[PDB]
């Protein structure tokens, strides 16, 4: 609605940074708004979605089982990891791994993952082989966070992560209950309180995953919709404000109000 593009350009100036915004229709695919569709943008942990979808595709191909239990030590642990420091002794399963990652934005989780898979670049090559030829992970945790400006390494585009995230969680690419699978982990997020969800009236349906980074990068990615139902997909990402996380917070919401109002 142009009124939500009127609020994404105010959050610009509120914010001293670009913003880059995409609507789609979750059935038709369709583009509903954008703005910077195209401009490239710090993923941050809105990869941890991508990278769980990799992984169920080889749950799906008899390549990786939910319930593997995997071992890690002290000095796997990097910033941020409230559930992998939790686990030293015992471990956690794959499943486990995607639930820390997804819903609680675990770091150790994402780079443990990203082991299973053979790291960045087999991530890169999962999105290649799916059509999305722009979104493209080069570092772990927590290095891919460090929004350079100009630098391409762990960035998206608005309009790819949309598609990319669409076909994962509608298509033929994952199976049902892979489908369904990855949507759970991304509605019981637990740390976008603050974002689309403090928008988001009683009875709408959320599957999202958020990002934050250096140089106030911050992001999220999400699939909503009225009557306890998805139906379209919102990305929206900013980079370079020196704005607090509070203001950063405020924006994204704000963007997430009007979207609602103007559904």
């Amino acid at each position: 609605h142009p009124e939500t593009l009127v609020k994404v350009k105010d959050a610009e100036d509120q914010l001293g940074a670009r913003v880059g915004y995409i609507e789609l229709d979750l059935n038709s695919g369709k583009i509903l708004e954008s703005f910077r569709p195209e401009e490239r943008f710090p993923m941050m942990s809105t990869f941890k979605v991508l990278l769980c979808g990799a992984v169920l595709s080889r749950i799906d191909a008899g390549q990786e089982q939910l319930g593997r239990r995997i071992h890690y030590s002290q000095n796997d642990l990097v910033e941020y990891s409230p559930v992998t420091e939790k686990h030293l002794t015992d471990g956690m399963t794959v499943r486990e791994l995607c639930s820390a990652a997804i819903t609680m934005s675990d770091n150790t989780a994402a780079n443990l993952l990203l082991t299973t898979i053979g790291g960045p670049k087999e991530l890169t090559a999962f999105l290649h082989n799916m059509g999305d030829h722009v979104t493209r992970l080069d570092r772990w945790e927590p290095e891919l966070n460090e929004a350079i400006p100009n630098d391409e390494r762990d960035t998206t585009m608005p309009a790819a992560m949309a598609t990319t995230l669409r076909k994962l969680l509608t298509g033929e690419l994952l199976t049902l209950a892979s489908r369904q699978q990855l949507i759970d982990w991304m509605e019981a997020d637990k740390v976008a309180g603050p974002l689309l969800r403090s928008a988001l009236p009683a009875g709408w349906f959320i599957a999202d995953k958020s990002g934050a980074g250096e140089r106030g990068s911050r992001g999220i990615i999400a699939a909503l919709g009225p009557d306890g139902k998805p139906s379209r997909i919102v990305v929206i990402y900013t980079t370079g404000s020196q704005a607090t996380m509070d203001e950063r917070n405020r924006q994204i919401a704000e963007i997430g109000a009007s979207l609602i109002k103007h559904w």
